[PDB]
C-alpha cells in the first residue's frame, strides 16, 4: 500500500482480538492506544505531546495486526485522544515516507 | 527521497529567510512551529494533541521550503515541544506513506 495524506492515514488494527483504528503516526515514536485492555503486566510512563503529558501504562512485547500485516512491540495504554502508531510499530511493518 | 522511520524523520525547512529542523508527521493536521516569528497579521486558534490544548497564532498562506520543495499554506506559530509539518503541507510536497 501507497497513501496519500489528503486526508488522515487512519488503518484497521487488531490487538488482542480487539480491532481498532489508529493514526499511522511518524511524528510519534511510540504506539498509543487509549479504548482497549491488555492483560498482563505493564510498567508506569509519561509521554508528552503537544499539550503537555499524560500517564501511560507501558506494555511490552505485544502482537499487533496493522492493515493484516504483524509487528511486535511496546503499546502504551492511556488518555490519548486519537490511537496513534509509532515510529517503533511503523519500521516492522516496513513503513517509509516518500516525496 | 524515500525515507525509513528508524529514526525521527527530521528535514530543514527555511521559512521568512529563517532555517529550522521540523519533524514530517503524517498524525499532524497542520504545521506547527515555535521558534520562528512571521511577520503581519494572524488569527487565534486552539489545537490539541496529546496532553491537551496550546494557544496558536493561525498564519495563513505562508511559504515554507522544506527539504528544498515549496509549500504555501497555513502556518500554525505556538509553544509546540517540537517543529512540526503537517499533512496539509506533506501533501503540497508530494508526500506519501509506503507499506
Ligand atoms: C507532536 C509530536 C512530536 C508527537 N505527537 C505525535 C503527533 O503526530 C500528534 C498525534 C495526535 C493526533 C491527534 C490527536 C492527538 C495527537 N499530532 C499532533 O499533535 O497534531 C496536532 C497538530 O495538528 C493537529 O492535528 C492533529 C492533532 C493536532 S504525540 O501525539 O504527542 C506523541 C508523542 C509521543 C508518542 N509516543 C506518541 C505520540
Amino acid at each position: 500500500p501507497q497513501i496519500t495524506l489528503w486526508k488522515r492515514p487512519l488503518v484497521t488494527v487488531k490487538i488482542g482480538g480487539q480491532l481498532k483504528e489508529a493514526l499511522l503516526d511518524t511524528g510519534a515514536d511510540d504506539t498509543v492506544l487509549e479504548d482497549i485492555n491488555l492483560p498482563g503486566k505493564w510498567k508506569p510512563k509519561m509521554i508528552g505531546g503537544i499539550g503537555g503529558f499524560i500517564k501511560v501504562r507501558q506494555y511490552d512485547q505485544i502482537l499487533i495486526e496493522i492493515c493484516g500485516k504483524k509487528a511486535i512491540g511496546t503499546v502504551l495504554v492511556g488518555p490519548t485522544p486519537v490511537n496513534i502508531i509509532g515510529r517503533s510499530m511503523l519500521t516492522q511493518i516496513g513503513c517509509t515516507l516518500n516525496f
